[PDB]
Parts: structure tokens; sequence; C-alpha cells
């Protein structure tokens, strides 16, 4: 029992009644939106909540927020899918203190995933242990929104005071990875996924950001600072002075100076380093820095991306640098951006030359006021799913029906969310 099918198929009705004169969109919204509460999500011995990503048989904790995200609005309504989403968070957050380095986790200890290749510090719960700094940003937003959108607490329980404490350590020790417990080496001739100088990574200067690993792509950083989830890791840092603050949880008053200490110092820092200048003279914000003087101008899909920054509540959408950034992504000056018969959009490290991400699609329209954007990336996504009828991971741009990613869960959620955005539902 995860959600109540009455409570969820009025809702449906509520939201394919507002979405009426688009047939197409709504079917699609369905087949989304059902296959994630059916086909993901699973209630374990503890009553807690582990979800799937779909074609890969383990947990992301970047992943399970934004697939349980858009089931705020009607776990308004359904109290079973409330708790739920409530279990989602005691999940993540027992799994932060598993392993706070790992992006990825098994549904027990049963060393399932990639250990055979990977040469870091270990344990059965790890799919795999690639440190994305987004990873302990999705879980504070997942609690953050639950208790906002519906007034839940529950999720707010002692692993939760001890994984918050975890994460804000570790963010700090990653101010200067010079101090950093985490190595991370795989047998691969991929270089995308291992990090370079025996596991370390590249080179780089302390900035006041935080170091990540690999970027919500699974794919290594080139640069350190990862200004992206840095921004992410700003505004859940604002989540976790709200929480304690609010909730007068255990070690309030040392948590939140913590915690409000870090969001200042990624906060210059990502103002000393951050920024560099487009082909036009433009001031804009670069994807990734070392603090050394390098920048690179590009973004990728995933999220957090510099292209969400709107959307995870960074800044705002008029924000004259945000929108020089925007238009510099959306062009060819971006390495990543790809440009064929069907679709022009956003390609990744990780996804084959020509292929561009829906995922990236959604978010350039949940981060336009433009209405007419909107519904043209909707219909474009529709357009472009090979015939499927949901959400892949990414399609070339000449010819949608080749395509990553049969079942991505994480993808389906996001053309749910401008569906709703178009709607006005919030
Ligand atoms: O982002 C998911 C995943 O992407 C890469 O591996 C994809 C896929 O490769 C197969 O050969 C197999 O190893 C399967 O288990 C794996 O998911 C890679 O970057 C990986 O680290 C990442 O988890």
């Amino acid at each position: 029992m995860v959600y109540s099918k009455e409570i969820v198929r009025e809702w449906l009705d509520e939201v394919a009644e507002r979405a009426k004169d688009y047939p197409e969109w709504v079917d699609v919204f369905e087949r989304c939106y059902t296959d994630t509460l059916d086909n993901t999500v699973e209630i374990l011995e503890d009553g807690s909540t582990f979800v799937l990503t779909g074609d890969i048989p383990a947990m992301w904790l970047r992943d399970s927020t934004a697939q349980l995200r858009p089931y705020l609005h009607v776990a308004k309504r359904d109290a079973l899918l409330r708790q739920t989403i409530a279990g989602l968070v005691k999940r993540q957050m027992t799994l932060v203190l598993k392993d706070p380095y790992a992006n990825s986790f098994n549904i027990e200890e049963n060393w399932k995933g990639h250990h055979e290749t990977d040469h870091t510090d270990l344990n059965g719960w790890i799919w795999e242990r690639k440190y994305e700094v987004d990873s302990l940003c999705y879980p504070l937003q997942l609690a953050y929104l639950l208790w906002k959108e519906t007034g839940e607490t529950s999720q707010f329980d002692e692993i939760f005071v001890a994984a918050t404490k975890e994460i804000l350590h570790l963010w700090t020790v990653e101010q200067d990875h010079k101090n950093s417990p985490y190595r991370f080496v795989r047998d691969t001739d991929r270089k995308e996924d291992t990090l370079v100088n025996d596991g370390f990574g590249p080179d780089f200067a302390v900035t006041g950001m935080t170091w990540s690993a690999f970027r919500p792509s699974d794919d290594c950083c080139q640069y350190s600072y990862l200004i992206p989830s840095n921004m992410f890791a700003v505004v859940v840092l604002g989540y976790v002075q709200e929480i304690f603050a609010a909730l007068n949880l255990a070690d309030s008053q040392s948590v939140i100076a913590d915690a409000k200490r870090l969001q200042d110092e990624i906060q210059e820092g990502i103002k000393n380093y951050a920024y560099t200048t487009n082909s036009k003279g433009e001031k804009i914000y670069a994807f990734e820095v070392d603090g050394l003087g390098n920048a690179s101008i590009m973004d990728d899909p995933n999220v957090p991306s510099l292209l969400a920054a709107p959307y995870l509540g960074y800044c705002s959408v008029d924000d004259e640098v945000y929108q020089a950034t925007r238009r510099t992504i959306l062009s060819s000056e971006n390495p990543y951006f790809y440009q064929g018969e069907y679709a022009s959009g956003l390609g990744s490290s990780h996804t084959f030359y020509r292929y561009i991400w829906p995922i990236a699609l959604s978010i350039q329209g949940l981060t336009t006021r433009d209405k007419a954007e909107k519904k043209f990336l909707l219909d474009q996504l529709v357009a472009c799913d090979g015939g499927t009828g949901v959400m892949h991971e990414s399609f070339h741009v000449d010819d949608p029906t080749l395509y990553s990613r049969e079942w991505f869960s994480w993808a389906n959620m996001m053309f749910c969310e401008l569906v709703l955005d178009y709607l006005d539902i919030r």
C-alpha cells in the first residue's frame, strides 16, 4: 500500500480536465505518472520507501527525490502517499549514514553493482560510490519540500539529524579536498568513469566552494567546483537552517550556525570564482572551475545544471547573468548544444553524440516565463518519443527512434513537472 488509487485517479481526472485541449499531453502524463508509483516504489520491512531508477535496478539519492517530487501535490489529499514520501526521506537519510560519499544504493546489503571494478572503501549497500555533491542536496530538498507542501514532519527524526550533521561535515572537509578520505578508481577504459591522479581528481585551489568527484550525469568533473551543485548546496543549506529553527531539533543551535557558516563560504566562493565571460563579453556563470583560473563554458542536461538554477531556487529566472548564461547554453557556444531536424537541445559527455536530453527540454520549459515556449517544448517532448509514449534519457536530433534508456523514471517525472507548470499546478 503505497498510495490510494481512488484519490490519485481523481486528481488525475482533474489534471486531465485542465489539459483537455491537449490529449497527447494527457496520455503521456498519465503513463509516466502511473509508472513511477506502480513500478519503481516499494515499502521495505522497516516501513521505509525504496525507489529504483527504472532500467537500472538501484536507488539514486538524486533520481529518487525527483521521481517522487511531483507527488507532493496529490500528497496534500492522499495521506498514505504522504507517508510513503516521508518513508523515502527516511530511507535516503539512512543510506547517507551508510555512506555519505555514494550516489547509488542497493535494496539491502547484497553487494549488487560495481564493486568488482571499483577501488574505494565499500560496503554491500553501495551500488557505486561516485561522489556527487547534489546526491546530498536532493534528500534535504525532499525533506524540506515534503514539509512545506504537506506539513508533514515525521521525516525529521534522529536519522535525519545525524545525516544532516554528516552532510555538513563532509561538505566542510570538501572545502579542501587535500584532507579528504575519499578516493575512487574504476577499472575501465572510459575516462569519464574514474578520477585522474590515482583517484584524487584534478588539481584545484581552496575557493570556499565544496569539491565534487562526479556530475549528476555520473561522469567525472573536469574541474572540481561544479557550480550548479554548489548553487543547489547554498539553497538546501537555507532549508537546513529553516527546519532546525522551526522544529527545535536536537542540537539546533550548532547545526544552524554550521549550516549558515558553510552557506556563506560557498556563496562567497561562487562570487569569487564562478563567473566567466562569453564570446560577446557578457558576464555568465561557468559550469566547472578549479580555483586556479580554469572555468568551462558549457552546461550538462542533468539537474542540477546552470539552466536549472531558477528551478532549484538559486536565482530569479529574470536575473541578468542567468539570462546571459541561458543564451550561451542554448547556443553552439555550448559544445553540448546539438541541432537536428526534429529538435535542438542539450547532449552530454554521458550520451552518444547528436543525442539530446528530454530532461533539459523540460527544464528549459520550467525556466522561462514564456508560455508559448513551454507549450512548444511539451509538444516536442511528446513528438520526440520514438512512438513509445514515455521519456528517454537522450534521443538523436535527426531521428528520435534512436534513443537511450527505455525506462527512465526521473525523465518521465520531469515531463510531468512541465505539464503541471503549464497548467499552473503548484
Ligand atoms: O548513469 C548510469 C550509469 O552510466 C554508466 O553505465 C551505464 C551502464 O553500463 C552498463 O554496461 C552496466 O555497467 C550498467 O550497470 C550501467 O548502468 C556509468 O557511468 C555508470 O557508472 C552509471 O552508474
